């Protein structure tokens, strides 16, 4: 009888990026799906880029949001891992092929046929709409369980910003007590990198061009050290001291000074995306057996592991919780990195309020 | 009584690079030294670069050679690991600090205070002269044992060319049966990379701009496959097929086509040194969790391991054995990569012959 259900979200209609209400269909709960009421959605810079057509390949209407937390309302007839009332999360992926080496190794994020939460179509040919919405539907394999111990309002950023830095900290071996890791960029990603590295027992140094970020790094986040990258004496004092660097900056910046901070066998891991190629001198990689490497989000198994780790170790994103109807103002602030350090929309308490008509009640006397 | 001993070598006196006889002192055998009669010395491109003052920091007289094999003639009073008559090798390093984390982890080649076989001074303040000489003296820690099973004439290139590719094949995990590894550049380094990868049970593809190298790779070296990098269909057919690539080319070449050949989690290891920085687009490193990394030579323990491995598995460099007095002609040929694939000077059988006066005997009748 019922093949789709009605959902409501805030969506952009053109490259202005202006968000407004949008009513659309989602699939009804299939045998292996989970339907949930959205309670919080983090705001990612990718959300802004997509609604602004930054890559010239946005499909409008464009409904972003891929840091999605909520409460299960319906489970498919074959679903066993979730029950009604469970708190769940959805990140950047909602599908993959389940029969390639990456999928088979818990790396759906590197599946060549991965399906992103938005900027893509589902197997049904329907456009994928994200988490700035009241209701979400996801195949069970692509939902994670959120523990009771974890506050839901600050959990949401783990699903993209958190996993983006957790995954390479683990894969590149930058998670053992006593190591020294540098973090470049102190925005949403960078602040999660400091938090997870601290929780692993790693000594964390924030590297920044801005003297104002010293207070943020040291007093705000509890980083072990700060280097002002424009001060040559500070950069020189730190030559060859870092086991690795998580570089979160998606803007031009010089690479050689960062390679110099690395110890031999050190790893510069990029998780940001600068728009132009960067200039890589090979000799210093040879002389010190150094590397420059990349990573993107994380697979499902590790996403669940990370959530469990955060719950147990006390890791919490620093969030600014906002009503849905503030989202366009938030987007202007995100474009200036004017948040410490992530916006989270309180969908559960504010979304419907944003839809309620503000037409003043009146008799119509003038004819 | 005797603090130094007389040695003879062929040395350059200026940036012409022209080699001729040169008589000089080496230290007498100290308590932990090994003195040996040189039997073979491989010719490395670094030898040519140094004698030609390529880095503007050559000290003349310049006596290169760092692929040195010979027979022990004297051992210091505290030396136990070598005896008179043992066959020994010396590579690129003759000293290090023995009290840094790299030394303590068998990585004297990444010691900040490493002492290179030439282009450096020893602790005695004396200039280090290389292996194009009759007699060498080295601290025991920096000599390796050459097994009986290994022919000495083709062993010499293992000491630089061999270890340069063996070490990263091992460190970067490109040594397990069934993996697929690409080799860029089929000169001295590249041909050793094919040989070691084959011996590990790895499938090896040679990548080249030259159609002529197909026959060399396939018929000569026994590589599993060849890709002509100028043929777009061939490059496209091989997208995402390699676990890793050993790139031996010290010349400008495009990086993105090589990154494209890598599988997810693939590793492009550079062991050559292009003179300009290369252009590294970050996005493909992120999307596939790929890396670009470097390596230089190998530490002493691994050098010995490699020699033992070569002996046991039948690995032999393809060498052109030459007399000492041909070395200047060889240098012109090395500058054009006109060797398949390494020159080795037969010091033991030809060096003294190169010194013998060719003055014709005559009465002096014209006064
Ligand atoms: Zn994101
Ligand atoms: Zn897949
Ligand atoms: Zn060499
Ligand atoms: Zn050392």
């Amino acid at each position: 009888e019922e093949h789709t259900v009605k959902a409501v979200g805030w969506a952009a209609r053109d490259p202005s990026g202006h968000l407004s209400p949008f009513t659309f269909s989602r699939r009804a709960t299939g045998e292996l799906d989970v339907t949930f009421k959205v309670l919080y959605c983090g705001i990612c810079h990718s959300d802004l880029h997509y609604i602004k057509n930054e890559w010239s390949n946005t499909i409008y209407p464009a409904l972003p949001g891929h840091e999605i937390v909520g409460e299960v309302t319906e489970v498919g007839s074959k679903v066993n891992k979730f029950k009604v009332g469970d708190k769940v999360g959805v990140g950047c992926i909602v599908g993959s092929c389940h029969s390639c080496p990456n999928c088979n190794n818990h790396l759906e994020n590197y599946c060549p046929n991965r399906i992103l939460t938005f900027g893509s179509r589902y197997y049904d040919g329907t456009l994928n709409h994200g988490g700035y919405s009241d209701l979400m539907v996801v195949q069970e394999h692509f939902a994670v369980r959120i523990p009771d111990a974890l506050p839901l309002d600050s959990a949401a950023p783990l699903l993209c910003a958190g996993i983006t830095v957790y995954s390479p900290l683990r894969y590149y071996g930058l998670d053992k007590p006593g190591l020294h890791v540098g973090v470049v960029g102190l925005g949403g990603l960078g602040h999660m990198a400091v938090k997870f590295a601290k929780a692993f027992g790693v000594k964390v140094t924030v590297v920044s061009t801005s003297p104002a970020k010293k207070e943020d790094a040291i007093s705000g986040l509890g980083a072990h050290s700060f280097i002002l990258s424009t001060d040559a004496e500070q950069m020189q004092a730190a030559v060859g001291t870092m086991d690795g660097i998580i570089d979160t900056v998606s803007a031009s910046h010089p690479l050689p000074p960062l390679i110099s901070l690395l110890k031999s066998h050190g790893k510069l891991v990029m998780v940001g995306d600068p728009p132009k190629p960067l200039e890589l001198p090979v000799f210093p990689l040879l002389l010190g057996r150094k590397m420059v490497a990349g990573s993107a989000i994380g697979g499902m198994k590790e996403t669940q592991e990370m959530i469990d780790f955060a719950a147990k170790e006390g890791v919490r994103a620093d969030v600014e919780v906002i009503p849905m109807d503030y989202v366009n103002t938030a987007m202007q602030r995100v474009s200036k990195s004017d948040v410490k350090y992530r916006f989270v929309i309180d969908i559960g308490n504010t979304f419907n309020d944003s839809l309620i008509s503000s037409e003043v009640e009146h008799h119509h006397h003038h004819h």
